[PDB]
């Protein structure tokens, strides 16, 4: 009970530019968030982020050209509250940026999406 | 229920490797880090302490405490990033006075619980 009333906590913070010392532009869109929560959910940003670990000065700029902005509020959105909302229109992209950001929990559930539907040879 | 639970197992122990710790708290000399965005969203006072300096991303806050001791800060800050509070007869005072000095509604209330499990009669 005590953990999800934390992470409820934490995705008003990011939403509201409190403590958030890691800004991520995807498409021209900028995603503020934490950078001690993205280290702990996804191996990408615990690589970036590590040489940058204890430098506490101006907040660390990531950038992505490889998913859409849309693709990537869906999985931010997943990381400050642990629901993915998937459909037949995005499972892909999903699971392409999941693999992107190295977070095989979004992974396995992109496949048992995929597992659910059927998609064949033209 | 599995997310939230191991986001808060690998905050506890990025504290204890200095890891993207902004918040120093010295309680009896004894240092404590921990990410000052957490105590924010776990503590009234720290809510309150840091409104000020919320977005100057800059050098660490160093917060300071003489009111409780440096081992009931610890069985606290355990708390705060595992969710568990082990209490008892010698530290149900102890921690409920700072719970409340810091302004933790919930562990005030788990403290409250011991108390109806204790007798307390007059000498």
């Amino acid at each position: 009970s005590h953990h999800i009333r934390l992470l409820q906590q934490l995705d008003e913070q990011r939403q509201k530019d409190l403590f958030c010392d890691c800004h991520i532009i995807v498409e021209g869109q900028m995603f503020k968030a934490h950078r001690n929560v993205l280290f702990a959910s996804s191996g990408y940003f615990k690589m970036l982020l590590s040489q940058s670990c204890r430098d506490m000065g101006e907040p660390i700029t990531a950038t992505f050209d490889v998913f859409s902005a849309d693709t990537f509020t869906a999985i931010l959105d997943f990381v400050y509250s642990g629901k993915l909302p998937l459909s037949g229109q995005n499972v892909i992209e999903v699971m392409s940026a999941a693999a992107y950001l190295q977070m095989t929990d979004v992974i396995g559930v992109c496949k048992m999406f995929i597992k659910s539907s059927l998609d064949i040879n033209e």
